[PDB]
């Protein structure tokens, strides 16, 4: 589409939009539930707001509150996005326990969209699963409708290489990667973003806002300012606009109802070419990333 280079529809037929994620929930005990009001009343409110797509992981321990929101929202499953993901490193036995869990903890009968969360783990992790063995547990998933599109995060060109090998047909090729992505990380791993685009694999950024979450400020912080009083939005917006003008899916953790608003409000203006290139050039002189230090150290 317009919108992205590769684009997906819900049950419903409704184009996939910009994804309220719930963030990740630190808990003491991993063997329950410890359900998050604050984290309900978020998800449901964003759901309230506009937004249709929403992005957990097993390793965030928030699939039970997107579970809870499901329910109580007005909102059909089926003009829903559900994302979730597989972590390797692992609580589950195997990817396919990771999927039934997820299955019960969400309160669905399928996912839109289900992710390897890091390809940067063992067998011993995964109790027995290569990358390339995780991948086909995720075929078979995709078989039986548990989920519609299957995907990886973080994963660079060798990994994806790993998986179209692993993939019985083109049908099941990875159609996602989510990586970190923002001006000072416009590539976590080398050519990532032009690859993804050119193989018809959707990239969406986690932690958009990173250049905002760090303590540090640089030339950035001012372009931001200037372009969102430009604009009459705030830098936050900016940063989600540039990142969608990339061709690229964000990822938000907003939790005010204020910010939860201005995340959506993102299709009533454009950033000129000139200011898409000042943020990359500001970006790309301040290089600065925030995980995965030194399994990207390399590649």
């Amino acid at each position: 589409s317009n919108l992205l280079p590769k684009t997906f529809r819900t049950k419903s037929g409704k184009e996939i939009s910009i994804a309220l994620g719930t963030g990740t929930k630190w808990k003491q005990a991993q063997t329950i539930n410890d359900v998050s009001t604050e984290l309900v009343d978020n998800i449901l409110l964003g759901l309230k707001l506009g937004f249709r797509h929403i992005d957990t992981a097993e390793a965030y321990n928030t699939q039970k509150e997107v579970g809870e929101a499901l329910k109580r929202t007005d909102v059909p499953r089926e003009d829903i996005w559900v994302t979730t993901k597989y972590s390797p490193g692992a609580y589950s036995k195997s990817p396919s326990d990771s999927i039934d869990k997820a299955l019960a903890q969400l309160g669905v009968d399928y996912v839109d969209l289900f992710l390897i969360h890091s390809p940067f783990f063992t067998t011993e992790q995964t109790h027995g699963y290569t990358l390339e063995q995780a991948w086909e547990a995720l075929v078979e998933a995709k078989k039986a409708g548990k989920v519609r599109e299957i995907g990886i995060s973080n994963a660079a060109i060798p990994h994806l290489e790993k998986l179209f090998a692993a993939s019985p047909s083109p049908e099941y090729y990875p159609v996602v990667n989510q990586i970190e992505f923002h001006p000072f990380l416009q590539n976590q791993s080398k050519n990532i973003v032009r690859f993804c685009q050119e193989h018809g694999i959707l990239v969406e950024a986690f932690s958009p806002l990173a250049p905002l979450a760090r303590v540090e400020t640089n030339a950035l912080a001012e372009t931001l300012k200037r372009l969102a009083e430009k604009y009459k939005k705030t830098e936050a917006q900016v940063l989600l606009r540039y990142t969608l003008q990339r061709g690229i899916l964000p990822v938000t953790t907003s939790s005010k109802e204020s910010r939860l608003k201005e995340s959506l409000n993102l299709f009533d203006f454009e950033l000129t070419d000139e200011e898409v290139n000042e943020i990359n050039k500001i970006g790309d002189a301040n290089p600065y990333r925030a995980f995965f230090h030194e399994q990207f150290k390399d590649l």
